[PDB]
């Protein structure tokens, strides 16, 4: 079963990026021919840790989305037992050298208030930040505190927005919105 979601995220996003999800959802037991939404959910989610991570300064931020379930974790309690914060109940998306903090990346198609109560929640473990994106424009941190600049924050909404359009363009949007 060949869906248009599947071809469209191929022509959408980066290779790289795309086998990096490919591998994310294989070894969490998904697949991207027919977890077609999932599969441009984790693109998108991918290509915005990306960009959030070239934010900032040249060794700002280390990079745990990505990696595989093993290695990140590794590299999560090599930062743990370098800086003495707290070991993360679940995997975040990446560590701010800066500010001391990991930080959890969220990308969400409704309302930023009810996914940030939702993954806070979640959480529990408030020593990591949460920076919460959406489709439509709309941010929101932990304690107001953006991280970043606001040039790159604007790029990332940009980018959002951009792959909006595309799906809408595409009649594929509809059935996105519905799939979170
Ligand atoms: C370092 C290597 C791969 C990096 C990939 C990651 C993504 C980066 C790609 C670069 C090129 N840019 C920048 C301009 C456009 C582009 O395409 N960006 C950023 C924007 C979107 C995107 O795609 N970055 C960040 C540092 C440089 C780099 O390349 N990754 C993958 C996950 C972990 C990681 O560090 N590593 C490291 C070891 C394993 C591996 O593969
Ligand atoms: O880290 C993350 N997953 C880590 C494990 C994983 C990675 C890739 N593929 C499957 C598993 C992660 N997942 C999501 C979206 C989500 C939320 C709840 C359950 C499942 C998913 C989805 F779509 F990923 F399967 N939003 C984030 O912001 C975020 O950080
Ligand atoms: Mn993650
Ligand atoms: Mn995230």
């Amino acid at each position: 079963r060949g869906s248009h979601m599947e071809d469209f995220v191929r022509q959408c996003f980066n290779p790289m990026i795309v086998e990096l999800a490919e591998k994310a959802m294989k070894e969490y037991g998904e697949d991207p021919k027919i977890e077609t939404n999932k599969f441009a959910a984790i693109c998108t989610h991918l290509e915005v840790c990306f960009m959030y991570s070239d934010g900032g300064s040249k060794h700002r931020f280390e990079i745990i989305e990505g990696r595989d379930r093993i290695m990140a974790w590794t590299v999560v309690n090599s930062i743990c037992n370098t800086t003495g914060v707290e070991k993360p109940k679940f995997l975040p998306d990446l560590y701010d050298y800066k500010e001391n903090r990991f930080i959890e990346i969220g990308v969400t198609r409704r309302e930023v208030h009810i996914y940030y109560l939702e993954k806070a929640n979640k959480i529990k473990s408030e020593k990591t930040h949460i920076h919460i994106f959406s489709f439509t424009g709309e941010e929101m941190a932990t304690k107001a505190d953006y991280t970043l600049d606001e040039e790159s924050r604007a790029r990332i909404k940009t980018r959002l927005f951009t792959i909006r359009q595309e799906m809408a363009s595409r009649s594929l949007w509809d059935s996105f919105r519905q799939s979170e």
